[PDB]
């Protein structure tokens, strides 16, 4: 569910969404993550 947090990869950004929104399916666009479910 897509924030203002930043990312290096979407492999990285996988983590943060585990932190956002429990998810390991996470995308990395313009130093940025969004996340799924």
């Amino acid at each position: 569910q897509f924030t203002q947090e930043s990312c290096t990869a979407s492999n990285q950004c996988w983590s943060i969404c585990k932190r956002l929104h429990n998810t390991n399916r996470g995308k990395c666009m313009n130093k940025k993550c969004r996340c799924y479910s």
